[PDB]
């Protein structure tokens, strides 16, 4: 027992669950997706982030409602979550991993260039544009995101009264974005092999110890099917030291991403999505 706000009902007809619901914009009769966040500062920042961003591999906000709960209107993603393509040891073919990963890299590079760190990249936050395996992907869930300081201002003065831990923190400052590159490394491992790199399944070593040591579970039988280049990129993103860890630029320059065929398929999917909204141009 509950109702939708009158302002939402005015513009949309709510439907099935995908908290995410299928809805229809009355004006166009087009399918939309409505994210319902229960009841503030994280939602306002998320909306502000979503509105400012403009990239084909990042979800766009269509509308927003601040009522009994928060209602976020987004583009519908027919393919659903990437999670559903990797769940229960299901694995994607290398070429599919590459097409998807390239887009995730472009999306995360864009975020980083724009002073945004996602902080929660997972297969459940990566959505697919269609039920076809060759599709566009979009990064979602900016609820844990951070905007890129008090350290810089502190450094301007004389450190007469400054604590040693603050001066020691100068070595590693400005490397928070590297958390996204680690997550991408974990996502890539899962896509390639169908299993997680770090887990509490059939092991004595604790999840914390596996992650800090950077000793992922390597199953040769599973990995033999995967190329040496794809595994080399995983290895370079799964680096413990955030200062040594591969950035989005380094990952995009890696030999595994140097595939003209995959890049062509991406641009082809791009023009296909844009064709419906393309306005005549000055020749
Ligand atoms: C965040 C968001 C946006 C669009 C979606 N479209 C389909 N299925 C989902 N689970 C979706 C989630």
């Amino acid at each position: 027992m509950s109702v939708y706000p009158k302002a939402l009902r005015d513009e949309y007809i709510m439907s099935k669950t995908l908290e995410v619901k299928l809805a229809f914009e009355r004006k166009t009769c087009k399918k939309v997706a409505i994210k319902i966040i229960s009841k503030a500062l994280n939602v306002e920042t998320e909306i502000e982030i979503l509105k400012k961003l403009n990239h084909p591999c990042i979800i766009k906000i269509k509308n927003f409602f601040d009522a009994e709960d928060y209602y976020i209107v987004l583009e519908l993603m027919e393919g659903g979550e990437l999670f559903d393509k990797v769940v229960g040891n299901k694995r994607l073919k290398e070429a599919t991993c590459k097409l998807y990963f390239y887009q995730m890299l472009l999306a995360v590079q864009y975020l980083h260039e724009n002073g945004i760190i996602h902080r929660d990249l997972k297969p459940e936050n990566v959505l697919l544009s269609s039920q076809e395996e060759d599709c566009l992907i979009k990064i979602t869930d900016f609820g844990h995101s951070k905007i890129l300081t008090s350290l810089m201002r502190t450094l301007c003065g004389t450190p007469t009264y400054l604590a040693p831990e603050v001066l020691v923190s100068v070595g590693t400052a400005g490397y928070n974005r590297a958390v996204d590159c680690w997550s991408l490394g974990v996502i890539l491992f899962i896509c390639l092999s169908g299993y997680p790199p770090f887990s509490e399944h059939r092991t004595q070593v604790s999840l914390k110890d596996q992650i800090t040591s950077g000793k992922y579970n390597f199953i040769p039988e599973v990995w033999a099917e995967v190329s040496e280049k794809a595994l080399d990129l995983v290895k370079k993103l799964l680096v413990v030291d955030p200062k040594a860890r591969f950035t989005t630029e380094e990952a995009l320059r890696h030999p595994w991403l140097q595939d003209e065929d995959m890049k062509r398929k991406f641009q082809d999917l791009l023009s296909e999505e844009n064709e419906s909204t393309a306005l005549p141009q000055v020749l």
